[PDB]
């Protein structure tokens, strides 16, 4: 389904609105980034939030984190989402290849 | 559900009938291939057609494409589905494993 990274949410209004707190799995997929958590019942990983690439305003990273700005149409509502992690470059790389691959009509 | 590949529909009687045209994601799952299109409003991939492995006559690949024949029992109907892709092999491999694990019980 796509690469997964264990990340920790650092406070922003959007993450606050979505009641995000603590650590999650961010998964880079073909047309979206998904945020996942252990299901309370299922006790396996399940989606908590979707961010279709075509609905993100911008995204970036550094040696300490990964961050992006969801646009109005994203399910979380508009705003910045930032996650602490030392694999910022890796998530950025995968998001970037998904998008180019996707923009190339995908095939 | 499994690994996904971007694919382009190749004109075929069945794909015409199902109305397929353009790019899609072919997802090879534990018991079927699922053809997903990107959501109009949502901008999220969404199931379009599903082909359970036990309902496929055969399938295969080429450096230029991947293809399979659905049996009469598929929701899409019987016929050939071909998708131009340069990953026909990785897909094919994936289906093998999918199917290998299935009857591996």
């Amino acid at each position: 389904m796509g690469s997964q990274f264990w990340v920790t949410s650092q406070k922003t209004e959007a993450s606050e609105r979505c009641g995000l707190q603590g650590s999650y799995i961010l998964r880079v997929e073909a047309e979206k980034l998904t945020l996942l958590t252990l299901g309370a019942q299922s006790q396996i990983l399940e989606p908590l939030l979707f961010w279709p690439y075509t609905l993100l305003r911008r995204y970036g990273r550094d040696k300490v984190m990964f961050s992006f700005e969801a646009g109005r149409r994203c399910p979380s509502g508009p705003g910045t989402f930032t996650f602490q992690t030392s694999q910022g470059n890796d998530i950025f790389q995968a998001v970037e290849a998904a998008i180019q691959q996707q923009k190339a009509q995908g095939k």
